[PDB]
């Protein structure tokens, strides 16, 4: 499947995709304002995701640093990336369809739009200033704004059981975004897309 990844913001981003134990593709390249960068994730490709990346500094061997999204120093990610991340997740050819979504479960830190670039499904969007408008005890001093679990390392906000509910931060995130997951059991806004769909992420997409 291709997933052609656009950076619409102002500043460079350093795009991500991981499956968590490996990269996808080559795992990351940077993006300066504007650039597309067409990756290729195998089928079947379960718990897939992609992220920015923000103040990155990468050595000519690509290990370095990130301040949002740092995934164990490497610009090609093996692992997934240090919070706060605002989410691109996706499993493809589940039983024949493949599932998307947008997560601010592990915080938000740029605005996105994932969409197919093929027919059959709709697309979803977290795009407003979530990092302006952040609860001052979420604020991240690196950058971004963090959600809960990261923060305060609860059983309620990382719903280390399976219990939990809203809260007044899980609440925040939802208010702004009503199309991404705001914790952990929310209401899923997961679109069900043709197996082996083609994709488009857009950081920035306003």
């Amino acid at each position: 499947a291709t997933f052609e990844i656009v950076n619409r913001c102002s500043y460079t981003v350093w795009a991500a995709a991981s499956k968590g134990d490996a990269a996808l593709d080559a795992g990351g390249r940077q993006l300066n304002s504007g650039e597309s960068w067409t990756i290729n994730v195998e089928p079947g490709t379960n718990g897939g995701k992609i992220w920015a990346r923000t103040d990155c500094y990468f050595d000519d061997s690509g290990s370095g640093i990130c301040k949002t999204g740092d995934c164990g120093g490497l610009l090609r990610c093996k692992r997934f990336g240090r919070p706060p991340t605002t989410l691109a997740e996706f499993s493809l050819n589940q039983y024949g369809k493949d599932y998307i979504d947008i997560s601010n479960i592990k915080g938000f830190n740029v605005p996105m739009d994932f969409s197919p670039t093929t027919r059959g499904c709709r697309g979803v969007r977290c795009a407003a200033d979530i990092v302006g408008q952040c609860p001052a005890k979420l604020k991240a001093p690196g950058g971004g704004c963090n959600d809960a679990c990261t923060v305060f390392q609860t059983s309620e906000y990382c719903c280390t059981t399976g219990k939990c509910g809203p809260t007044e931060y899980s609440r925040f995130f939802k208010r702004l975004c009503p199309d991404a997951f705001s914790y952990v059991l929310d209401k899923p806004t997961t679109v069900t897309c043709p197996g082996s769909s083609n994709y488009r992420v857009t950081f920035c997409p306003t």
